[PDB]
RNA sequence: GGCCGCCGCCACCGGGGUGGUCCCCGGGCCGGACUUCAGAUCCGGCGCGCCCCGAGUGGGGCGCGGGGUUCAAUUCCCCGCGGCGGCCGCCA
RNA sequence: GGCCGCCGCCACCGGGGUGGUCCCCGGGCCGGACUUCAGAUCCGGCGCGCCCCGAGUGGGGCGCGGGGUUCAAUUCCCCGCGGCGGCCGCCA
């Protein structure tokens, strides 16, 4: 362009521990020393700014994360920073990406429950180990269920992490394009000779030659008719049935 | 009912700290507080450039407004400028919400130190600066006369400023206490009054009375008024000439 | 900090009116009189500064940013300070 | 993860329609008028399998996942194969 390049929006999916925003901060700042402004935002960001946790903020908590999301993708790239556990809030996120049509990318993040549990404890079990476990069990696997969740790299945090070759392979994608009646006149007439026909051959007892004979008569009716410029159905309608009965 | 608590203090002051602490506090008084500031959204870039501010700003003050209308709201900011304040402030309004400014100050001596022992992000040479040229609240404005001037470097008693923050969250808001066109007088005893009014003023004139007599003459409207107001059903028309007559044989 | 608009600079609080030394509505509070008595209620009142009188308790006078008009300015006119709204400037 | 839906299996592609041996709309392509070249316009036509006739660079026949309803299925119903989605499951 200006050979094309645009960009887009990074959803991060995986359990509590995995490695997430440790994942953000690295791949935002390879990000940034590729001349691409990009902010992490997650869901944590504004529950953790109450002092306390309560069921009823979950929902201030999840609108406001989304709006942020939402009025950032305006100008920059995003990374989700969240669990997104179940397929419908990562389309939640995809459709936000469908609002200003940018390309979006799921990533991944998996680790052994083993390494879970194990992580779970080193940071002081403020999640019930046994809660990491069932999560563990209802996690969605990205792509299993829906096309447009096909992850577009699954992650081992247990391995080395090639910041490099990830925030490469996204710059490639956001160049990528993301893509994501009434009956007339001609119309009127094959549904009518159509039902004529079947009125007709109902009518009368007729060998196999000559259902054939009826049939291949409207397919010669209808050629004409679509020659002719100006047409009535009833006149036309009419004419076919004559023709019919004078066989 | 709820309230926007505005911090102001430079860097290192223990903003942050406070913030987290007095939260905690209201939270066991069964209140529903968030702690926001321009650091969540600053802070989520991986790197800092100037183009970034005013998305920052903006993002900052739709949270705290979206969360003011559920939430005790305490900006944890530097809010250096008093035209930051102002602008925390109208957002209260705009809600009619009341409102705290509690201001934070330590020794230039222990920004300088704690500024050092964070790793000097911030250069010594802007702390210095920022201390300054650094204005104190209400100096200038009364609506910027702050609630609280707590030194950090001394003991904070917690539960104090909560249990004052809560006696002054059950006051009335004073922001649009401007509008109230409201408790007139019927439009017929407002006439009364705008009339006699007048007469008096003709009476005067033409009897060029002196300071003493004027002041009857006033004084005698005034229980006129009163007496009036008793009636039930009364006619601007007749009263007024009552007065008039009332005036006459004076 | 700037420009524009509107408002305040009559004095318990809010609003309103108004060429009458302020007034009205709404709210609050203070003192006197209320049968050797308390007490709702009726009569008077409400800020600050200066001055004067009074043993004192207390009473009275002048003033309310500057200036004009006028017998008289809270009101009308010019300026000054301040508030609110709008737009801009500022914004490690 | 639960419940459920849509499109294709008529045949150049996509969308829509329909118990008539398929039709409509849009796009593309081959052949013809057309003859520098291209374009406009118009005309004819468009897939696969097996088989018969002719053997020019030709014509014809049966079939188009299985079953059913039927004279007739692209269409309607049951199943199969294929492509895809929706709602809800919500710090966990
Ligand atoms: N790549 C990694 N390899 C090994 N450990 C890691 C890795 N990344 C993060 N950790 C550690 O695993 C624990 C949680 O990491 P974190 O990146 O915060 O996961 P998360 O998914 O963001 N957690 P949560 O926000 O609670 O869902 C901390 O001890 C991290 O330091
Ligand atoms: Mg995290």
């Amino acid at each position: 362009m200006n050979h094309h390049h645009h960009h887009m929006l990074i959803i991060l999916t995986g359990l509590p521990g995995v490695g997430k925003s440790t994942f953000s901060k690295n791949l935002a700042k390879i990000l940034s020393k590729n001349n691409i402004d990009v902010i992490v935002l997650g869901s944590d960001l504004i529950r953790e700014s109450f002092p306390v946790w309560k069921e009823k903020y979950e929902e201030f908590i999840k609108k406001s994360t989304y709006r942020l999301i939402d009025s950032a993708l305006k100008n920059y790239w995003v990374i989700v920073d969240d669990t997104n556990y179940y397929n419908s809030m990562r389309r939640d996120l995809i459709n936000i990406a469908k609002k200003y049509n940018k390309n979006y990318a799921i990533i991944y993040l998996k680790a052994s429950l083993d390494v879970l549990i194990r992580r779970n404890i080193e940071r002081g079990e403020k999640i019930p180990n046994e809660v990491i476990k069932k999560m563990y069990e209802k996690f969605d696997e990205p792509g299993k269920k829906y096309k447009w969740d096909e992850p577009f790299l699954i992650i081992d945090t247990t391995k080395d992490i090639d910041f490099n070759e990830i925030a490469k392979k996204l710059i490639e994608k956001s160049k990528e394009i993301p893509k994501f009646k009434n009956n007339n006149i001609s119309d009127k007439i094959d549904k009518e000779t159509r039902k004529i026909v079947s009125e007709y051959i109902k009518s009368k007892k007729l060998d196999k030659d000559k259902i054939k004979e009826v049939v291949e008569l409207r397919k010669e009716f209808l050629k004409k008719i679509k020659k002719m410029e100006e047409v009535d159905a009833d006149r036309v309608l009419k004419e076919f049935k004559d023709l019919l009965n004078s066989y």
